[PDB]
Parts: C-alpha cells; structure tokens; sequence
C-alpha cells in the first residue's frame, strides 16, 4: 500500500472514451480493491491511458468515490448526531428505501439493479463508517483504508463479465 493521492479529476472534463466505457468502468469499479490503480492500469489493458481519457476515466472513479465517501460519512455522521441506535434504518440490506436512495442520487437502478452482494457491501460499509465516527476512528487517517479494506475482503476480483453472463468461459480459450 502506497499513498496515492491527487488532488484532481472533479473538475477534469476530458472526453475519448465512449460512454459505454463510463457503463463498464464505474460496473467495474464497484468494490473491488483498495489498490484501484492496479484494478484500473491491468483491467483497462485496452485503453491506452492518453492524460486526457486517463482524467476522464479516474474523474468516474473520483465521481463515484467522492460521492459515495461522502454519501456513507453523511449517513454514519448523521447516526452519530442524532444518536440512531440502527444503521438498518439507513444504508444496510434495506429493500425499497436504500434502492430508491442510491438510485435517486447516482442513476436509473443500472448499478446492477443492486443484488444483495451490494446491500451486503452497503451493509458492512456503513457498518464501518458507524464503527468508525462513534468510536473516534474517522479522524485517524487509517479509517478509509479499513473501509476499503473490509468491502475489498469480500470482492477483490470483479467476477461478472457485462457483455453476457455465461460469456466469461469463452475467455478461458487457446
């Protein structure tokens, strides 16, 4: 782990990459690794990483990270401040409300239509962020990483393919 951090791409309103990359991209880069540039140098081996297509690309994942971030902390905060007991009134396995959240806020229910692999990642996030802000850990700069961390452990390794389900055995050829 090295601490890669640039202060860039909200504001980097680059375009080369199609929008289905923008689709596949963000799909992909739902809760795979901590290290993201390994992720997003070795996943995207196609896409040649031009400065302008490169911000266009990492101003997805640091659209949906700020969001996203910023999402959780607002959600685990305002358990914190107003003292809710449970986070399942919130962003945990919530049918209904955490679907109608997320999809009002991000997009029309295509983040996968979020099977519970997602609410079970909402579920252990949010539980984290709570963890962290009521114990005093989100002002220890080490926080994030065991976010990352925890929703990392379960899925590293994207292991859905979106041009067709059962079209990922046809990558396994010689």
């Amino acid at each position: 782990m090295g601490h890669h951090h640039h202060h860039h791409s909200h504001m980097a309103m680059q375009e080369g990459l199609s929008p289905n990359h923008l689709k596949k991209a963000k799909l992909m880069f739902f809760y795979t690794r901590y290290p993201s540039s390994n992720m997003l140098k070795t996943y995207f081996s196609d896409v040649k990483f031009n400065r302008c297509i490169t911000s266009q690309l990492i101003k997805w994942f640091s659209n949906f990270r700020e969001f996203y971030y910023i999402q959780m902390e607002k959600y685990a905060r305002q358990a914190i401040n107003d003292g809710v007991t449970s986070t399942e009134e919130l962003s945990i396995t919530r049918d209904c409300e955490l679907y109608r959240a997320l999809n009002m806020h991000y997009n029309k229910a295509n983040d996968f239509e979020v099977p519970e692999r997602f609410l079970e990642v909402a579920q252990i996030t949010l539980r984290e962020f709570f963890n962290a802000i009521i114990a005093g850990k989100d002002v220890d700069p080490s926080w994030k990483k065991a976010i990352y961390k925890v929703i990392c452990k379960l899925d590293s390794e994207v292991p859905e393919i979106f041009k067709s389900p059962n079209c990922l055995q046809e990558l396994l050829h010689e």
